């Protein structure tokens, strides 16, 4: 219903992936014996989009991700008109989670953002495992086209009901369980820049490489599905 | 159904909450090499959850958490009439529960609840990784507020039937996945007023903060679903 | 349908709950450096109820635990006539996955079903903490009845349908995440016979203890369920 | 509906199943302390079949493997004459992952298919545990079968409808928990094909039983389905 619902659902639920996903790597992932690794970051990202697609996937969508937007838009199943909106929405519910993450995590002796990274998407000399840009590409490329297609799949017309939420937040585990050591796992250009803008540095750097193969990656995933898969 | 029902099922729910969640962190997460982590008890507090809201949440609702409770109220989800009721049954069934535990936990040679702090909440000297009272309450807050706003919009009536419980539970997993090394994550005053009691010291005069910041989390969470984003 | 399919189902069943929960065990926990702990092998017991409740429930009920089925016929649930024929049927398909179990075992060298326990539950000396007997009987009485009221609700004419092996398979994992320290979790008698006679020595000393408390505990379970929460 | 939507779902669903399993395995599974074991490899296998069965399944039925498919034969549920073309489909999207799985895996200094295995299946000498060929077979077979029991079962007309891609892609996760120690885990020609490709040595020269062990286990599996189960 009226868009101020849609964007507010939208705002939250971006805001729930990164306080979310992302304060699991800042705060839980590395704690001395008891962390949670990539493992856990993983389960808690898809568990966010879980958690909203199921609260508020019924007044929006539940796209939570500028990649899933537009690879909608270009799936046909969603309409240009709402979707620079959506964008905004996104990005400006993920930069206030960053920035109350930022808070409670600079309430440790020693946290520093830069320095660590904050949870920040890199490639080359800032991915995680030493990967190469390529590495890079390729990665987010098939994972978010492979993203769109779940999304695209399991909310079709003709899928079981009521259970996309399952799929695609699962789907967003599985992603980064493959990827974390790659490039932290993007997949989303809202939750790079959210976290980009605290790292202050190189993540604002290569924060470019994050909008362009995301969505680049969901709008193939798209047309994969609406011209290979879907009628 | 009648009121001894409900009563009985917000209890049973809080009582496996307290055992499950918090035996899993005093038996099973620091374990020598075999251990379940931050990971495993954040598993199994969800668990808890999900499994009692499908077993009894036809019967009470499933709240299992007086800031549940309280902020169903708030979101014009609950009668001010039952509130008291499900408070008081929530900490007694939890206490029970902690008893229980704390008679299993003294049957290993060691066992010192004071000294290890009996999975209880703490902020500033006992954070687990050593946080400012603000990290706490800020974390606190958001995490009580999100769970709130997945509570109300996984059981709006237009959400899906039936997939609530794996909402719900699954975020309870999540705000544990992110919040354990910040307050050992309470988002529950039934749940910590359960193990300060057997803790003695230090729980029990920081448990204030876990009956007011749950519980207006718990509040705003409500607020801003009935105001900004249910009709 | 006619009986033959119902106890097909639960040796089936029963089969693989123990190949699957005691092979992780056995086979994967330990692991050096990549192994999947007393976490991995919670999931993995209740993956195996969680697919073949969905597998076989539809035939049988899904049972796959004398426990489970003398609790079921407490609650008045299910009738005293099909109670012994599903017992046999769960204790034979536990037993024939415990030999194939330790033929696959047993092709790895230094394989010693006797001195590594080959999963066996235990109290006492036989406890992987060290948990005296008493420890041991709280907690599987606990969650043995705490297994069975989950079971009963889920089960319920009113809960939701179709998603009783979700609740019930979790519940599994739940149940294991808090007390494979205390008595490498039994709340199944068919699973505890099983491997007992594999590791032929306390293992069947203690099995009694195994038989007693998680049926006792079923009983329990249902008439909590019955008496208390059900009408 | 045409058979064009149907293979070029089969292709894709293993695709992202050969992609994302043994990527995790290949990129993420050992990485320095913060990897994800066995148990995220089990758990990123099993969420490719529940994501894809949830997006593609309504198209092909969601097999992704030769095993299923062949053993899906075998149970009277699908029909000889797409056989071949499946099988083909699964190959050859399976291919086209480890190929652009290796791409992404060269792009960090040290990579070595032939001597890291390249999360090839196995068994002796190339058995991860170090278990006999005997071992492989046992466990292969068992879970192969058990695996096509549980997808015959929860797609039987009298199972809970919309489920079974949850029920599926969870017994693969548990199949991963129970085996990777013995043979990395098959129970899939076309995932072992794939990935011995590019190992190029050992890999292809065993390659020939993870066709024949997963696919008789399948059709047994499949036979004791519709023999003692289904009517
Ligand atoms: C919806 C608003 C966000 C738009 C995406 C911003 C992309 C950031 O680009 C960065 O800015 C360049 C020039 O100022 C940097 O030098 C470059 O490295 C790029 O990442
Ligand atoms: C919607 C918010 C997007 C903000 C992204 C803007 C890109 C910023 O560019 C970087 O800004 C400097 C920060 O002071 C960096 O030091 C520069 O290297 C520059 O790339
Ligand atoms: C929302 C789209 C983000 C802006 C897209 C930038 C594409 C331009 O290509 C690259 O951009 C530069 C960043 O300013 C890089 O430094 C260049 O190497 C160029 O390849
Ligand atoms: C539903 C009954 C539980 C009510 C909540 C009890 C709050 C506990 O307050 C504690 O008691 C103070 C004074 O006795 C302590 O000194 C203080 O630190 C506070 O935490
Ligand atoms: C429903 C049960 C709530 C019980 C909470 C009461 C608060 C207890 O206050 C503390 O009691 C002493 C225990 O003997 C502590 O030593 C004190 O510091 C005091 O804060
Ligand atoms: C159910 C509500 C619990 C009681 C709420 C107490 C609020 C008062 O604020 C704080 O309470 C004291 C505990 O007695 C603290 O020690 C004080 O610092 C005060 O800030
Ligand atoms: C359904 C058949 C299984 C029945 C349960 C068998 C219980 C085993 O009892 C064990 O046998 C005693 C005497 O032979 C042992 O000494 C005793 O320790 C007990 O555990
Ligand atoms: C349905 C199978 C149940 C089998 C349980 C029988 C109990 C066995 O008793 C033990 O048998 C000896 C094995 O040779 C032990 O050494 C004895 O200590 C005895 O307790
Ligand atoms: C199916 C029920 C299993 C048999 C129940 C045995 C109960 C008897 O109590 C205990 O049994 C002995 C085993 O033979 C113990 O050794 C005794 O200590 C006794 O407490
Ligand atoms: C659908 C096409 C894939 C068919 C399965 C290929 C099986 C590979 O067999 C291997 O080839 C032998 C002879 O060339 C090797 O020496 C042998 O070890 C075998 O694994
Ligand atoms: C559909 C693709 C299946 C490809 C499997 C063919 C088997 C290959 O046999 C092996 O080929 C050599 C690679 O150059 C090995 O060195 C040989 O040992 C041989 O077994
Ligand atoms: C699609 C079926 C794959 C081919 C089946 C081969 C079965 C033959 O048995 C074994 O095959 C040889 C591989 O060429 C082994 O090396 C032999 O030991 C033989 O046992």
């Amino acid at each position: 219903s009226h868009m101020f619902r849609k964007l507010a659902a939208e705002s939250f639920g971006t805001f729930w992936l990164v306080f979310g996903g992302s304060g699991s790597a800042v705060l839980a992932a590395g704690f001395p014996e008891l962390g949670i690794g990539f493992a856990g970051v993983a389960l808690a990202f898809g568990l966010t989009v879980l958690t909203m697609a199921f609260a508020v996937g019924h007044i929006s969508g539940g796209h939570f991700n500028p990649a899933v937007t537009i690879g909608l838009w270009a799936g046909g199943r969603f309409p240009a008109k709402e979707v620079v909106g959506y964008v905004i929405a996104q990005v400006v519910g993920g930069i206030v989670a960053a920035a109350l993450l930022y808070l409670i995590a600079s309430g440790k002796t020693g946290f520093d953002a830069a320095a660590s990274g904050f949870a920040s998407n890199g490639y080359g000399e800032h991915s995680p495992g030493g990967y190469s840009m390529l590495s890079a590409l390729v990665v987010e490329l098939v994972l978010s086209a492979g993203f769109l297609l779940v999304i695209h799949g399991a909310t079709d017309k003709f899928a079981p009901a009521g259970f996309a939420p399952i799929a695609i937040g699962l789907a967003l585990t599985l992603i980064h369980l493959i990827s974390i050591p790659v490039t932290n796992c993007s997949v989303n250009p809202a939750r790079s820049t959210a976290v980009a803008i605290f790292q202050g540095g190189w993540a604002l750097e290569q924060l470019w490489f994050f909008w362009v193969v995301p969505i680049v990656g969901g709008i193939i995933g798209g047309l994969i599905y609406r011209t290979l898969l879907e009628k």
